[PDB]
């Protein structure tokens, strides 16, 4: 008996924000008034940002082999 | 008996915003009032972004072999 | 019996904000006002930001074998 | 002017497993053989339980009131 | 004037399994054999079991009154 | 002018395993035997167990008022 297997192979992710060429992305013109207002819960705001942003939670990769030979 | 599997094999993922070009992406101009309101909940308000966002919860890559002989 | 397996086999994940190229991304203009204003709960305001972000809480990466001879 | 608005009111919720009587649930009789198995992901087996379970996610309660008198 | 509305009301939600008898709900007899089994995912058996389960994620309640006097 | 409004109103929420008899609930016979076996991943196994359980991720409650008298 000759057991000679072979495995030459890949497993790859990529996740991402990537390989991206930004080229003089210039802002803009941003005016906020705000009078006499309430808020009686959670707030989250956000102005005039200009944010590139990656999560990824995901991507995650597994492998699993098994070999047996019995006489 | 000669046993000679091969495996030459590529398992990819690309989840993504990926290889992009952006040339000169200028913002504008934006102008806010707000007077007198009342809020009684969550608020997320969001004013002249301008962003790049990805998430991706998934991209995952999963892989299982099994060899067996018997005599 | 001749039992030679060969495992020549690569496993990768890339989770990212990368290979990416910005050239000259300029701020904006940005003003913001507020009179007389409550808030009766949390608040995570956020202003003029220009971020790069990435959180990765994925990305993992798992390989098994198992081998048997049995006479 | 005489303002005398009158709430007498109210308000329920009743999530559950409740007011229930159980009389002598006597439990059965349970066999499990297992040989040779193999699980290669996640596993949750569960064997004569006789069990009483309750989630409740929801059951939640909300009121609002507002009164104006402008002269 | 003589504004003098009445709220005598009542709002109610009952979400279960509730009020119930059971008397002497016995068991049966439960055999299994299992011999040589592969699984390549995601399992979850259950033998044998008289439970009794209640999830409950709505059963929620709500309420909203506005009252107003102009002169 | 004479605002006098009244309130005596009353908001509840039960989220429960509440109230219940349970009288003699006794035990099976369980047997497991298990033979040669591989988990791979991750196992949760339970056996005989005679539970009760109550979780309550809701139940939350919630009011809000507001009055204004204006000259």
């Amino acid at each position: 008996i000759v057991y000679k297997p072979v495995d030459l192979s890949k497993v790859t992710s990529k996740c991402g924000s990537l390989g991206n060429i930004h080229h003089k992305p210039g802002g803009g013109q941003v005016e906020v008034k705000s009078e006499k207002l309430d808020f009686k819960d959670r707030v989250q705001s956000k102005i005039g940002s200009l944010d590139n942003i990656t999560h990824v939670p995901g991507g995650g990769n597994k492998k699993i082999e098994t070999h047996k030979l019995t006489f």
